[PDB]
């Protein structure tokens, strides 16, 4: 068992590996086509010859709070064969990379998470959190106070530019935003047909500030998923939902969102918009403490103060917070706030307030002042949200 | 159909429309107990004779943030009867009650809604959020970070006095915390006994700062249920999470608790922890806005601030915010913020984010750096909690 | 928002709607096949330009009793755009069709409802009844005197022909009945093809009198599904019944039927046959009341009676009803029966009894001999049947 | 955490933690009738003062192959306090109880296993097969070769001594037979009685030869489950089956039976008797290898045959099989068969083969004609069954 | 009705029959790929004309106890169609089929059952048992004593040469083995490809002396489905288990193996691999009593006996059995055993016991040492299992 980066040779044992890996495999050429985001020397296979072990990581731009987008290093395609578990593959494989990402210049590195129980070890946190509301819209009135026809039922696949344009807005305003590339519109307008035996044909509902694109399950015919809502505005978002409410053939409507959509708040019944799923969506690894920490903006809010911020074999740093600003400077003075690198990825993008983490030991201080400053100054003013699965 | 406060004679009509209406429905008995948190004069009953409509009041003692106790008006038995439906019997209820309630002196009520979609027209917002976690227990792995047997099983009957204490020393720190009167400790061990063709016994896990009272569910044999698990201290609240994943003979434990709780970060599997279930829990009426907003505790993180607060048909208010304190005089001056009353009442203890409510258009205003400022002084420091049902 | 007839160009833009609005869209070169059952200024469309509302009317032939054939309009393709809801679309839309169906000189309207609270207001009553038997044919037994091998397994493909015939014999002696025409046997045919991911092969129980379609169902695999069972006689219909019944690979074999379907009485155990499902099949609309009461047949034993019949904002009319037939003209007389229009759509095919309809208050009368003579009028000889939907 | 044999005044205690840990907890009074079973020094607590682990064991008499009632040591009642777990109480009280076990000169301990992971470490290993057969009655014939009114349905109460004579001729011919003493049939004839809002009334079917105990299920009203069937001859076996087959209100009867029960065989349809369910009844630990192989009796087919056994930290013996009877003596010569105690005890009853154990590896030798011999020697003429659960 | 071989042009009308009796039919074309199996005069057919009724033989080769092959007559596409049940078509054509399969000098006749009520009438008897056993492989732990990377992930169309020499091996060392011809590798291989909205794709487990083919399910995507695990040794088989619980993306395998599978022992909880469910495999009808007890190898350890054997209207024969040889001769000689011809099938490959049978008494014996050595003889040394359906 050598580790090396994958040869032209390397990619159909590659594909066998993640044909038995991943039961939503995209196929070989969806794969070809997320291979585009791959950069040289991105990739690393295991031999023993046969791959028993691949993992890659993608180039992607993410957007934390104060609207700044970092180059990110997207971990995917991370495989070990049935055959060689326990043998300390994925640990190699991590390890390798994570060095690749450090010395490319990364100063984080994301990914989805198949299990929750696996990442904490590698040092990523869970950054975004994933909420399904499913609402029985039979029963939904809208507020006398929601705002609102100026939405347009249309096919998705000629109207590429539009979704494209709304989207880039979007991504560019919210933090856990990201690029969507063209290869990947090209995915999506794809899954947007129906298929002979799986999923049905995809509808769109087109707003100039926002888009929903949703369709009938395949066995539930009452149900309608929104697979993407987009919205820029709250008039875009608030006419989008009046849209969707207006499917008088459907009993339920059910979308993954975040825990900060307003929807519930749009109705006169809150509670006719169901909370049926939460999960961790986007993970985060800081790869350079100071880079991340510098490179966010924080709450104008909080008053200037100054920590001393230890990350577990991560370094120990001088932190000054004020006017919305951070620097981030080495020093060898004793501690005020400890955590592990996987905590600061959890605190990084405004999802976890440092309180909760701190009320599990996660993140030790003396100072409970020190607790509300960092969780009033690491709170994102727009709330985070999860961009698309990679 | 005429209203009046019921004499001794309308009592047994009060518990038969109780019966009828009321499916968890506590008894005639247990309804005398209740009976003595009700005041002269809490209770209008409408006789068309027979009682065709009833609601009361309870006196309450809730905590909101700053560690504040206010006196509560708890609205609670309103039933109209099936035979009477749409004769504008709730809305004549609810007008006298909050007539009463005003003039006593009450500056919040509170209730429990049946139905989300009623009580938002009188005034009433949702002012905490119930979260039902449930934790596969089989592969639960505490946190090498997690603190810790200063735990006992034992019989809540035997530990009354111990009981008592610790929910006393926790009502007064957190935000919706409730007094919980002697009747209501009566009540509650009284649900603590097996009963024949109901619910199972009920066990107690008891530390120096910290209990949990749990019993295996009637049907699913397999899932224990936490009906109360109150914690002082953070080593409390692990150590009788310790002593929960130690029920070896069950596959699953839940809890409804509020979305702050650190239970899934005191895992190495935060995923483990889901949250199977979401609701209202209590529901908030303003009866004075400017006794309610200058009696809580706001953050000392956001720096001075003033504005022009209207709640529609409640008055407009210079509202001052500074130094963790806020005072609200009478102004005919422009308005910079209005919302509606339940809205206010939503804000109150923290969790609904003004600027969410603000992305729905239940709270306008043209400058966003106020938003920002409500945002983080409504924030409190302790997350809200939910006490008990009434 | 204008309301016009469709263009060549509208037609992409109403299948965009129809994909939209119905989950079993039947696509569109299926859509374009049934067009041709559309008259010229058969349909409307609304537009805004892009198609937010749609409409049309086929050339139908419908039984009625006494074995009369009546021209009918068939209303279907009915959508508003999910974006354009509770703006008046339906009402406008079905206001103008029905003004050109009265004006084109059909005597009754009729549609298949997707809901049920719709149509009444528009003046369309139920008609007809759909009953699901559902037969546990492993203990299914023939009575002693249940009629009987007549019966052929056989390729619907290849015995068209002989559908055709036994159905056109079955519709013109069935109140209920549509003349089916050649597009909709091109159509029936093609869904007798298995699909892949779809519904299976379908088979064809073929007696010189009588046909059954039958194909087992997606995922229940010991479940058959009769689409279509036509017999002319008691002998094929029974005939047909023991070859069902001799699948001995299925455990249930369930057929869409009517209330007086004889299946039960065939068994020694009634039971067997059991009712698992009952809605509304086919909905009328009486356009001209004089000409439908006339046209059809009554019953002979019943002696000659005259009243005077009101429908609301539908005209007075003296009715004389003797020897099978009626007399229908205008009157200024005292009304002795009042009801409105979608009521007697309801009577008009015998399905509902109007001493059923007089119990609910939808047909008044002061005179109960008036209201037994009426039900022993209008009732039918042969038991109304559903041909199909459209 | 001492350990030591309880007092009278642990038992309040003992009945706490019995009561937390065992869902099927008999309670207070059923558990004072079992503590007749428990000699003096059969019990051990772990006190902290509280009682945080017991464990203990009953004086019961097991019948092995060739008729031959062994003295039993029967475990039960082993808790450990959820605020305990991984503290090695288990560990502890095991070993100090097989100490007591060994000294008293019980040649074996059995047990029933909460879990199937757990007492493998202890040296026990599973000994009997319980097998749940559910029969479709409706379809049930008897086969023209199966035997036969000699059946009565009876009170239970009122035909104990007539229970009692069957079952102990039951137990003294079958391998996995218990002596079941009169506090135990005090208890059987007390769970007959139907209890308000838990389990129905119990019948009873009595043949000269045979019993069976029977119930309807407290919510599936179609479903009669068997408790208990014990029959000395085939006879009584099939004439039981007979009378059970005609519980014409019941759809199904299930029972929990053993592998070689000849029920199917009663049938014309083998199927109609469908395995439900499976799993480990009781579970043998061997004290004494030497005292328990020649108490046995083994097959008379096989011929003398002579091999070395050693069991891994439990002796090495020269094993002597023929006539139907073993010697064991102490050897320090090559060992030809090894294996782990638990393996033996697996062996022991005839419930599993020693060649599919040696397939696991689970028992290793280089001799397959020494395998085949075991294989035949072990076996028992009566298949083995599982007496009662304690 | 006539009863004679097809000819060319009956087979259309054959498929029909098959198309409309078997849900799992294999079409026309992998049909005709089995036809190459059935050989001249192994069909016959019942015309009205129209195919009423067909069964066929296919040559077979099964391995008996003893390591020897005998030819059997395959049955299989036996069909009666649901207009002409209870004519005694089914008799009819069994009875020709025997007739033809005896004159050609079968000893043996096999089949699957479609229902279990249906075959023991025309002397077949059910001799192998399928168990499934399910795997909650989240909770696996291989035992310390368990063999055991030398297993490889595949695609199975690239490895047909090494799958055919493992099964060749297998299929001669087991009982219930069957030669498996090219055409069945072809039709094996081509279900190994992912189907549009059927199956998904399956892949391939190897090792040097073992391979296992496993599938996602298709609407379950936690549960994998081993199809078919053939393994010539214990350590092949451990490793093979070693890769499927590797699979760390499902929750459960199931795979259809027989009772013998030592999978449950190498486990540390047994309990793990669950019986979910069971059911008769291959029936065996007995064509020639002599010539099928004269060919199968019996049991070495039970000593020379003598009996004589009488199978009901199949004649009576004096049995020799020593040495694990059988001489079977024709005698007038008293009976010492009786039993139908179907109760021979049942226990000539060891699946069933003849004291089992005895005890259901569809075997008769005074003898009860007798009983013994019939089991003891007719006992397999290696355990018999199932090779594939047809
Ligand atoms: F060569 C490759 C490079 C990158 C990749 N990542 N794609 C993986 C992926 C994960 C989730 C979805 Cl919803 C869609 C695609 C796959 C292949
Ligand atoms: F006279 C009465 C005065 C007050 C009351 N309120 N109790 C109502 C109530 C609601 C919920 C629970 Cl879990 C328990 C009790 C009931 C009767
Ligand atoms: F252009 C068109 C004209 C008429 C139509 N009606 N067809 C609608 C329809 C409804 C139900 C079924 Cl089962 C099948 C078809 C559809 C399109
Ligand atoms: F003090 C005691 C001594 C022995 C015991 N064992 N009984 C335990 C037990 C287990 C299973 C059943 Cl179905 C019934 C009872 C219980 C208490
Ligand atoms: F012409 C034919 C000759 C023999 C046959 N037997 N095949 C039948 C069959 C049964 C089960 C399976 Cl899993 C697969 C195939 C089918 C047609």
């Amino acid at each position: 068992v050598t580790l090396c980066s994958p040869t032209e040779d390397d990619w159909p044992g590659m594909f066998l590996l993640a044909a038995a890996s991943f039961t939503d495999f995209i196929g070989p050429e969806s794969a070809t086509a997320w291979r585009t985001l791959v950069p040289t020397d991105g990739a690393v296979v295991v031999r023993d010859s046969e791959v028993v072990g691949m993992a890659l990581y993608m180039d992607l731009r993410l957007t934390v709070p104060g609207e700044v987008v970092l180059p990110t290093a997207g971990l995917s395609f991370v495989a070990v064969a049935p055959t060689h578990r326990r043998r300390g593959l994925l640990r190699a494989m991590c390890a390798e990379l994570h060095r690749r990402i450090a010395d490319s210049g990364y100063p984080v590195a994301a990914l989805h998470a198949s299990e929750g129980g696996i990442y904490g070890r590698f040092g990523y946190g869970p950054a975004t959190t994933l909420h399904e509301l499913t609402v029985d819209r039979r029963f939904a009135r809208f507020h006398a106070d929601a705002p609102g026809s100026s939405v347009r039922l249309v096919r998705p696949t000629e109207h590429r530019g539009e979704f494209e344009a709304i989207y880039e807005r979007w991504r560019q305003q919210v933090p856990g935003g990201l690029l969507r590339p063209q290869v990947l519109w090209d995915e999506l307008l794809a899954e947007a047909k129906a298929a002979p035996g799986g999923d049905r044909e995809s509808f769109a509902l087109l707003h100039p500030d926002g888009y929903a694109l949703y369709r009938v399950d395949r066995t539930d015919l009452k149900l309608a998923r929104v697979s993407e809502l987009r919205a820029v505005t709250a008039d875009a978002h608030c006419a989008l939902w009046r849209a969707l409410i207006g499917l008088d053939s459907m009993e339920r409507i059910s979308i993954i969102t975040h825990p900060q959509d307003p929807l519930p708040h749009l109705l006169t019944d809150t509670r006719l918009a169901r909370t049926t799923w939460r999960q961790d969506g986007l993970w985060l690894r800081i790869m350079n403490v100071p880079a991340a920490l510098e490179a966010r903006g924080y709450a104008h809010e909080v008053g200037e103060f100054s920590t001393v911020l230890e990350v577990s074999d991560g370094g120990r740093f001088a932190l000054k917070i004020g006017d919305g600003r951070a620097r981030c400077t080495p020093t060898d003075a004793a501690a005020e706030i400890e955590m592990d690198r996987d905590v600061l990825g959890s605190l990084y993008l405004g999802a976890h307030r440092a309180s909760t983490l701190a009320a599990a030991n996660r993140l030790r201080t003396k100072d409970s002042q020190l607790l509300r400053r960092l969780d009033a100054a690491f709170a994102s003013d727009v709330p985070v949200q999860t961009a698309f699965e990679f």
